[PDB]
């Protein structure tokens, strides 16, 4: 039993059941299936990062997860870094250490897809981190929702989107945006605000991800 779990076993099994219901009704085209497979691989790669707040987690990992969480809290409080850089530094620390909770794993997949989005003719166009309280998720191309904490993903019907988000996460409350990058390369940070400092920091941030390419390698 994981005393530190932030959801119950049943709460998890319910979400998985609804993601299954949702994925059954979605029939994707070829290009959507390519991005889909990348999203699945990215979520799966994120499971290298061990959490301690799921019922299936090992309570023996609680202290090393707390170490990442203290690093993350201190990093987010810094005044000398942009928000994009804070997110990426935490992504890198979590992957490098192998420990992180929901926030860290969401940040890692954001970093992975931001890195992938630089590759020639990538299908990655937008990335939106948003939260149900402290439960982070990632919306890709306003077309897919990823939950690396739970290793689940499902498509969204572009337009009406609270039908599937509101179905899967019915008893999870309001989704609040956290940080996003649109197809134009503009950055938004937490109600939403344009984030020109992150925009100006973009290249240096992308460079720091290249310096740990192995953290994000999905190559066959």
């Amino acid at each position: 039993p994981n005393q530190y779990a932030a959801l119950t076993h049943s709460q998890v099994q319910e979400v998985k059941a609804k993601v299954r219901t949702v994925n059954d009704k979605f029939h994707l085209n070829a290009e959507e299936k390519k991005l889909w497979e990348l999203i699945l691989l990215g979520n799966q790669l994120a499971q290298n990062i061990s959490s301690c707040d799921l019922p299936t987690d090992n309570e023996d990992d609680a202290s090393l997860v707390k170490l990442t969480q203290i690093f993350a809290d201190e990093t987010l409080e810094r005044t000398d870094l942009t928000w994009l850089n804070k997110i990426l530094k935490i992504a890198l620390y979590s992957r490098g250490s192998g420990f992180g909770n929901c926030q860290e794993k969401a940040f890692f997949v954001f970093a992975l897809l931001l890195h992938q989005a630089q590759k020639p003719e990538s299908l990655i166009h937008s990335l939106r981190l948003a939260t149900f309280n402290n439960h982070f998720i990632l919306i890709v191309n306003e077309q897919f929702l990823m939950d690396p904490w739970l290793n689940l993903a499902f498509p969204l019907s572009k337009g009406n989107q609270q039908l599937e988000i509101g179905y899967v996460f019915e008893r999870f409350g309001r989704l609040v945006n956290y940080f996003s990058i649109n197809q134009e390369g503009q950055c938004f940070t937490h109600t939403i605000e344009r984030d020109p400092s992150s925009e100006k920091d973009m290249a240096n941030c992308i460079h720091s991800l290249l310096d740990h390419r192995d953290y994000f390698d999905l190559s066959i």
